[PDB]
Parts: structure tokens; C-alpha cells; sequence
């Protein structure tokens, strides 16, 4: 996350850290078993991190669960990022507290003009690179189809949104892939793709949730 704030320990408590030695991407916590993010966070070895702020010290609130099954979407295009979109079970069920918490799914897509929420423990440099170690946050407004368009030159999808800021300066980035971006109280993004990162004109893009809601429910219902 490149120009946000420090959140505050467990303020995101649907937040969670994908580790395979290391932290590599975020994810949201649907319910005590299933977590969503990106399918370009897909790897084999993903232990999820639940509770976590500073991800390089055991605080005390931290849930630790390995993955049992990992779902990419049926039709994800690792070229194109349509459909960037997996669903994660875990081997046993969270424990479900204040700082651990479950993110309601949309029922309804977001409009252009909401501020939302987005989170990650990615770099916070839009130039050359530093990672922090606790939770960072960003709230940034959802672009008009029309205003992402015209500022790519690149596939965009309706499967895709874009937010942010078209001057620069503020944007998830690297590291942040698969985490919430929250509106409302629902979990209306994925952090998906974007060129660099905070850069003028090229502006965050994610993952439309609210198209996978039915792919959602019934994935979680028969595994
Ligand atoms: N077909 C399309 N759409 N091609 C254009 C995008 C390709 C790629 N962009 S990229 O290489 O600049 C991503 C990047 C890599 C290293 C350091 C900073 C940024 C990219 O984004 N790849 C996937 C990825 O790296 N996702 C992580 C990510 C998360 C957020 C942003 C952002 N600026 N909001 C960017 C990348
Ligand atoms: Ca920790
Ligand atoms: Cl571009």
C-alpha cells in the first residue's frame, strides 16, 4: 500500500497473511473455513495467518491454520487477469473473535464515487521498495468503467473495476495481491493488477466480487 495509514492491530480482523515461508500475498476470511483471494496468489504450501498485525512477530492474537484445498476460478486467464479470483479452505476452522472476524459478501455491485477500504502489507513505495511489517490501509474510490478505459492499454473486463487516484500517489501495490478492498461493510474487490504502482494515470484494478457471489456460495456448499 503506497500513501495510506498504519491501520491499528486487528482493525481489519477479515484481513488475513498467505505464507509460504513468507508472507506473499493477502486474503479476506468469508467464514470460519474458507478464505478468497486472487488466483494469482495460487501456489501450493499456503499456511494461512489469521489475527496477524506486525506479520514478523507473534503478538498474541495470531490463528495459524494450514490450507487443505485451494479453488481457482473455473475460468481464470493468467494473461489477461479476468476472473482472478480463488477460494481457500482451511484444513480446521477459525476461531471466530473480535480480531478474527468474517467479511460479509456483497448483495448488491459498488458504484463509482464509494469510498472504500483497502488493505495489505504490500510495498509502500511507488518508486524502489520497502515492505512494512504491520497492517496498511487505504481509502480510495471506485473509477467509472468509461474512466478506467481510457486510462489503460491493457484488457479491462467487467469482471474488473478499477480505483483510486488517476493524479498518483496512492494505490496498493506489490504484496497486497488477493487482499479486500471494502465498501460499505462488503467485500466489493480483490486486489488484482495494475501498472507499477501510484503512478499517474494507471490506477488499481480488482477484482469485481460481487459477479462471483453465486460461484461463491455454491463452491463453499458441496467441498
Ligand atoms: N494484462 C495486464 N493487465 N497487464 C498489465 C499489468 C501487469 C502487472 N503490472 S506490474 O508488472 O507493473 C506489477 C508490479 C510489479 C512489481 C512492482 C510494482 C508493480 C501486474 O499487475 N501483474 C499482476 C500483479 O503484479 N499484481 C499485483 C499488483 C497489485 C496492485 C497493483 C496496483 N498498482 N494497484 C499492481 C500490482
Ligand atoms: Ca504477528
Ligand atoms: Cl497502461
Amino acid at each position: 500500500i503506497v500513501g495510506g495509514y498504519t491501520c491499528g492491530a486487528n482493525t481489519v480482523p477479515y484481513q488475513v497473511s498467505l505464507n509460504s515461508g513468507y508472507h506473499f500475498c493477502g486474503g479476506s476470511l468469508i467464514n470460519s473455513q474458507w478464505v478468497v483471494s486472487a488466483a494469482h496468489c495460487y501456489k501450493s504450501g499456503i499456511q494461512v495467518r489469521l489475527g496477524e498485525d506486525n506479520i514478523n512477530v507473534v503478538e498474541g492474537n495470531e490463528q495459524f491454520i494450514s490450507a487443505s484445498k485451494s479453488i481457482v476460478h473455473p475460468s481464470y486467464n493468467s494473461e489477461t487477469y479476468n476472473n482472478d479470483i480463488m477460494l481457500i479452505k482451511l484444513k480446521s476452522a477459525a476461531s471466530l473473535n473480535s480480531r478474527v472476524a468474517s467479511i460479509s459478501l456483497p448483495t448488491s455491485c459498488a458504484s463509482a464515487g464509494t469510498q472504500c477500504l483497502i488493505s495489505g502489507w504490500g510495498n509502500t513505495k511507488s518508486s524502489g521498495t520497502s515492505y512494512p511489517d504491520v497492517l496498511k490501509c487505504l481509502k480510495a474510490p471506485i473509477l467509472s468503467d468509461s474512466s478506467c478505459k481510457s486510462a489503460s492499454s491493457f484488457i479491462i473486463t467487467s469482471n474488473m473495476f478499477c480505483a483510486g487516484y488517476l493524479e498518483g500517489g496512492k494505490d496498493a501495490c506489490q504484496g497486497d495481491s488477493g487482499g479486500p478492498v471494502v465498501c460499505s461493510g462488503k467485500l466489493q474487490g480483490i486486489v488484482s493488477w495494475g501498472s507499477g504502482c501510484a503512478q499517474k494515470n494507471k490506477p488499481g484494478f480488482y477484482t469485481k466480487v460481487c459477479n462471483y457471489v453465486s460461484w461463491i456460495k455454491q463452491t463453499i456448499a458441496s467441498n
